[PDB]
């Protein structure tokens, strides 16, 4: 069965530099089959706002996703909205109006720096991703609490909280930015296998 993947990258000002988050996506995407009827790819970008950078039809190809990809800017922001950036996702980038097709299994990627401030919305808005049988792969990035001395326990909890379950098998932990791109074929091949 296909399927219909959607990124979604947390965009805050404290991930730096934001070139290892684009280098991350062109290693993942490009050894994909991007297509409608093959795999779909969208990307959504939240900081305390979400924005969809590109729905699942948007693209039809490979190259085109790799292109769109490369383009996407960090916009910033001071607070983490995970749970609104999660539920966004499945509230409207999965959805036929932007691309998502029937019969094909859904994939989500989230990639966060840090913990979220509407965290107390995780719990529904995860339960919610496992009624639709959406598939979550949540990447922790440590890197900028680790620079700036912070606990990282928690934060490693919460977005461990995040991904599907086996857990040890959908949840990476990055140490930071530069390691993001260290995933890829593993990830790249989970995702699938
Ligand atoms: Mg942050």
């Amino acid at each position: 069965t296909q399927l219909d993947i959607v990124i979604v990258l947390d965009g805050s000002n404290s991930i730096y530099p934001w070139d290892s988050v684009t280098a991350f996506l062109n290693d993942l995407l490009k050894r994909m089959d991007i297509g409608p009827k093959q795999t779909q790819v969208g990307i959504v970008q939240y900081g305390e706002n979400v924005t969809h950078e590109f729905n699942l039809n948007k693209y039809s190809s490979t190259e085109e996703v790799l292109v769109a990809a490369k383009k996407i800017v960090q916009r910033g922001g001071a607070q983490t909205m995970t749970a609104l950036g999660t539920d966004t996702a499945r509230k409207e980038a999965f959805t036929e109006a932007r691309g998502a097709r029937r019969g094909v299994k859904k994939v989500m990627v989230i990639v966060t720096d840090g913990e979220s401030h509407d965290n107390h919305r995780l719990k529904k808005v995860i339960q919610d991703c496992e009624d639709e049988n959406i598939q979550r792969f949540s990447i922790a990035i440590l890197g900028s609490y680790n620079r700036g001395n912070l606990s990282t326990e928690k934060f490693v909890e919460e977005i461990k909280s995040i991904a599907s379950e086996p857990t040890e098998k959908h949840f990476f932990n990055v140490s930071d930015e530069l390691a993001l791109v260290t995933i890829v074929k593993t990830l790249g091949e989970r995702i699938f296998a």
